[PDB]
């Protein structure tokens, strides 16, 4: 079926790939400049962006899930730090100003993945 | 169901919205700092990025469609230029180096939308 997937930057496909495999994602494809991961219907696509600054990055995306808790349980179990400085880190699910519950995830490359709880 | 959606920038929600509406997309949600457009199962999300350079931007995403042809018929019929310079523009479907047929669409902020045929 029709569907739009994001394109996120990676300073090293190996690390990226390694980091997402621990969450349930795997490799659907991997070229020298393009890699695709996937966990269930969640599919993310990366591209090489060597000249990127993880601290000045504005890249992000949403992961609207049916069970944010479970998925957050995993991020913790895989050892992602629950700090408020540096990357990668996670912030527990908090009721957002817009009425939705959303947890934050910052991948190895400073990309922000807004974890939202599907309604 | 669990999905992944892109986070694209928007120098002006009005101009953006206008642009996408012509492609069958319609607003699902609109706030002051966040907009969500939808079309069937496709769903993009936008954010305010006034200090963005449409020429130096690296933002993009994939629209894996069941009928790339028709979707491209819309982009054409609504007047999008098929040039190779300037934005917004489009590039006819070309068999990609990875064995897939993909057409390229660039919106008013220089964001690349890879129109790929679903296998």
């Amino acid at each position: 079926t029709d569907q739009a997937t994001p394109n996120l930057p990676s300073r090293d496909f190996d690390s990226t790939a390694a980091f997402y495999e621990r969450l349930g994602f795997g490799i659907v494809f991997r070229d020298a400049g393009w890699m695709i991961l996937q966990r269930g219907d969640l599919m993310l696509e990366f591209f090489a962006h060597p000249g990127l600054d993880p601290l000045a990055s504005w890249f992000s995306c949403c992961l609207r899930l049916d069970d944010l808790a479970e998925f957050y349980r995993q991020c913790k179990s895989v050892g992602i730090q629950e700090t408020s400085s540096g990357y990668p880190r996670i912030h527990a699910p908090e009721l957002q100003e817009w009425g939705g519950t959303m947890a934050a995830l910052v991948d190895p490359d400073g990309t922000l993945l807004r974890l939202i709880q599907n309604e």
